C-alpha cells in the first residue's frame, strides 16, 4: 500500500561575473514541483510509477560547485527555506544579502564549496492565504499523483555574493516522496 | 456538545444485459454529499439536525443484490476506496476490471451476493490539488452544516462483470456523522 | 441513542406598584410547556429535534433583577416548588406570604436581586389525582415528543412583596431535557 | 525561533435604546483580523513585526461597560463561539436571543457588567465550505504574515437586550499569536 | 531496497457439453507469464513499474464458477501442481482423470463451487532439463524485469469433468511479485 | 517578554599589497554599533523590532577570505579583544605585531584562511574613564533602543602581515542581541 521512494534532476545555475567594487548578492529562489522529477507513463497508466496519491517528506538540494579550488574572490552567502511562497525579489546586485537574518539561514560558502539543504517543503495549497502544515509525520496532507498539473511545492530561497568570476554551479535537488494506493491497470491483448 | 448518529438512504442500480462474447465490465464512481441524507428544517432552524458543524467519521457502502441465488452467468469484480476523487471513467463494457489491483481493492462477487464497504470518506475541498487528510480522529477537519450547497465527499469506485442477465441491486449508503454546536432556535 | 441537551427562552414579568401601605404579596405560578422551548419542524420531520421520547431531568428559573441597585422599598419573599400542580391562587395583593413556610421555600430579595431554582419537575399526568414519581434517575416516565400538544411540566409557586415602585424581572427557564430514539426521516429531492 | 506576544486594539459599541416593550435582542458579530493590530512597517521591512509567518493561538474579547451600575432595565444576553463564518443575521429588536441555546454559549449580564471570551479563533479558509482544523497547539496551520491583505479570523456572535436607556462598551479584542521566521532585512548607507 | 505487490488478470473458460455418456474429463494447463500482468510503459520507462528485477513469490488460480447453483449433472474433477512445464496432454474428453492420484491434486467439485489453488511456482529455465528451485524464500532467483519476452512461470494442471450442460468460468489469476532495484529514468 | 536573536552585516576589507622587504602590520580596529544592524521603522514604531530595551550577549566577527587557497607570500597575524575601547593606533606597515602577547590573542592565518572570534563585547558608556562589567548574564546592563545615536560597543584589534598581494576578505559582524519589554504602537486606519 505504501511506497517510500527518492527522485532526483540536476540542473545548471551560473551567477555571471560583475564589476560592481562593492559586496552585493544575486538573490533568486527555488520551487519544486514532482512534474519535473516523474515523466508521464503509458497507455492506460498515466504516470510511470502507478500510485494513486503521494506527499513529499523532504527535499534535498544540493549546490555542486564548478569553479576550481584555484579560484578567488570568494564569497559569503545565505540559503533559507521558505515555506508560504514568499520569496525576497529576484535581484542581480542587491547591496546586502537579505537572507543572512533569516531563521532558517545557512551560510553558502563560495565558489568552491558544497552547499545542501535538507527539510519538508510544503505545497502552494492557496497563493492569497500562503498557509501551511507544521512540519509532521502522521498528519501530512496526501495530495493526487496528477498527470501534468500537479501543485508546486515550496521551498529554498538564495543569496549569492557576486563575483569578479563567473561562478556555475550543477543543482541536485531530491524528493523524498512517499507515495500511495497502488493502481496499475493491465488491459489484454 | 457533540452529537454522533448515523443516516441511512437507499438506492437502485442495474447493470444492463449485454451480449458482448468475452469478459467486460461496467464501471462508475460513488460520492456521499450530505445532502441526500438530511432533509430541510423550517423557520429558524434551517436543518433539521439543529447542529452548526459536523464531518463525516465513516461511510458504509452496502449493494444488496436484487438477483436471486438462482441467477447464472457469475461474475466478478471489484469495488476501490478512491480518496481524491479521481475515478476511473464511466465504462459501460471494459475489457478488463481496471480497479482489480488497487490496493484497497475488495472482490465482489456477482450477481446474487452481499458486498460492503466502510472506510473514513474525504471532502472534495478542491479539485484542482485534490488534497485530503491522513486517516485520523481527533485532528479531523470540522464542516459547515449547510441548507443546500454541501459538499462532496469522496469513496468508492466500482466494477461489475458485465452478463447475459441484468444484475439490479439496491445500493443503502449509511454515513456515520459526528455533529458539534447544538443551535437551536425558539422564537416566542 | 440518548441526547442530552439544554434548551432556553426568556420572558419580561412586572410587578405593577401599590399603594397599599402594610406589606402584601405578589402570587403566581409557573408551569413548563416543551413547547414553548421546541419550535416545530418542517416536511416530514415534524419536530426540530429528531426523536421520539423525552424526559425533563432538571429546569432552572432564573430571575434577572431589571430594577437598579439604587431602588429603594426593597421587599421580601418566597419561591417554592409544587410537583402537584396545586398552586396558591394568583393575587395581586395577599396580606400575607403564602410560600414562606413550604418545606422547599427559598427566599427572594427584591428587586435588584437574582434569584434561581434548580430542581426535577414533574409531568401533569391526571390533574385529578395528581399523582408524581420520587425524583429519581433511571426510572423516571419517558414521554412522547408531541409536535403540538406537548404535557405540562410542573414546577413553581412565586410571592413577591409589593412595593411603592414597579418591579420588573426578564424571566430565563432552562429545560435539561434528555431525548431518546433518533427518528430522523429522510425523503427523496 | 518562535516569537509568543500578544497585541491588542480597543473600540466603542453601542446598542441604540429603544421603546419596543416587549424583551427584544441586538444581534451583531466579530471577526478578527490582524491588519486591525499590526501597522505596515518601513522601507525595506514591510511589517512592524519582521516575521515571515504567524497563527494565532488565541483571542480575548473583553466587553468593558461603559454604563454605570445605577442603571436599570438591565438585561441578559449572550454570546457564542462561531468558528464556521455563519453568524445570525445582523438585527436590531430579533424577538428572542438566538444564541442562548448554542453549546458554546455564555450569558451576558447588561448593562454595567464586564463580559469576556477567550478561545481559538479560526481562519476564513474558503467561505463556500467553511471549514477549520479542531482546537490544537502543535498540528494548527502556519499563515504567512501579509501585509495588506490578511485573512479574516472567525469568532465571535452576539445578542445583547435592548434596554430603554443607550448601552455603550469599550470593546477590547487581544490576540495571542505566535510568529515564526525571523526574517529582518538590513539594508546599508 | 524491495517492493511486494499483487498483479491480477481474469480471462474466461469455457468447458463445452458434451454427450459421451460415461464419465470423462477435459484435461487442460495454466502457465503464468509477467507479460499479462504488467503492461508497457513509456518514454525511457519500458514496463509500467520502474524496477530492474523481480520474481515470483506465489501466484493465486481462482477458478469463479459461472454456473448457477440450481445446475445439475454436477461432477468432479481434480487440479494439480506441475513445476517442471510438463502437463498431461490437452484432451476433451479423457476417460480417466488423470491428475486425481498426483500429490499436489486438490478436488473441484463441478459445475458451481469456487476453487483456487495458492503455491510458489517456477520459472522456465531450460525446457530440455526442467530444473526448478526447492520451494523458498531467500535463496529464489531474481530474473530482469523484460519490456519484451519475460519467462513464464510454471504451475497448474486441470482435469474437469464433462457434462450434459455447458460449464463456464471466470478464472482469476493473481501474482504475488517483488520486486527490487528501483530504476526510474527522468529525463528533461 | 525577552527575545533573543541575531543579527548579521557583511562589509569589505583589503590590506593592499607592499614592497616593504621585512614584515610589517596592519594594524586596525573594529567597534560594533546596532545602528548598522536595524533600519529604522516606520509609522509610531520608529524602530523595525519593536522593543524598548536591548544589551549584546555576544558578537562574532568572522574573517572570510576572498583570495585563493593557491595564493603565495602568506603570513601570519593576530586578533585580539579590547573592552576599553583603548586600540593600537591605526598602521599600515608597524615592525611587529603589536597584538601577539595580548592575553585574549587568537592567531590568524593568512590570506586563505578563514578566522573568527566570539566574545561578549562592552559598552562605551565612559570614554574618559573607560570602565566595562566582568562577563556575565545575568547582571549586564540593559540599554536602550534608540532609533539613531546609540553606543558604541567595544570589541576587537587586528594586526595582518604585509603581503606583496593584496588580501581581500568579507567581513561577517554577527550581533547576538537580547531585546525586552514589547512596546509595539498599534494606530487606527
Amino acid at each position: 500500500s505504501h511506497f517510500n521512494t527518492r527522485l532526483s534532476r540536476t540542473f545548471g545555475y551560473t551567477i555571471k561575473r560583475t564589476t560592481v567594487k562593492t559586496p552585493s548578492w544575486a538573490v533568486d529562489m527555488m520551487r519544486f514541483n514532482i512534474n519535473d522529477f516523474l515523466p508521464p507513463g503509458g497507455g492506460s497508466n498515466p504516470r510511470s510509477v502507478p500510485f494513486e496519491y503521494y506527499r513529499i517528506r523532504k527535499v534535498k538540494v544540493e549546490f555542486w560547485p564548478c569553479s576550481p579550488i584555484t579560484q578567488g574572490d570568494r564569497g559569503v552567502g545565505s540559503s533559507a527555506v521558505i515555506l508560504d511562497d514568499n520569496f525576497v525579489t529576484k535581484a542581480t546586485a542587491l547591496t546586502y544579502d537579505p537572507y543572512v537574518n533569516y531563521s532558517s539561514r545557512h551560510t553558502i560558502t563560495q565558489p568552491f564549496s558544497y552547499h545542501s539543504r535538507y527539510f519538508t517543503p510544503k505545497p502552494v495549497l492557496d497563493s492569497t492565504i500562503d498557509y501551511f502544515q507544521p512540519n509532521n509525520k502522521r498528519n501530512q496532507l496526501w495530495l493526487r499523483l496528477q498527470t501534468a498539473g500537479n501543485v508546486d511545492h515550496v521551498g529554498l530561497g538564495t543569496a549569492f555574493e557576486n563575483s569578479i568570476y563567473d561562478q556555475e554551479y550543477n543543482i541536485r535537488v531530491t524528493m523524498y516522496v512517499q507515495f500511495r494506493e497502488f493502481n496499475l491497470k493491465d488491459p489484454p491483448l
